[PDB]
């Protein structure tokens, strides 16, 4: 995994889930 989400993957993150912010 990359980043935050439900299924952890390798280190300590999950996937590269789509995250996209404004506020």
């Amino acid at each position: 995994g990359l980043s935050q989400g439900v299924e952890p993957d390798i280190g300590q993150t999950y996937f590269e889930e789509s995250r996209i912010n404004q506020d």
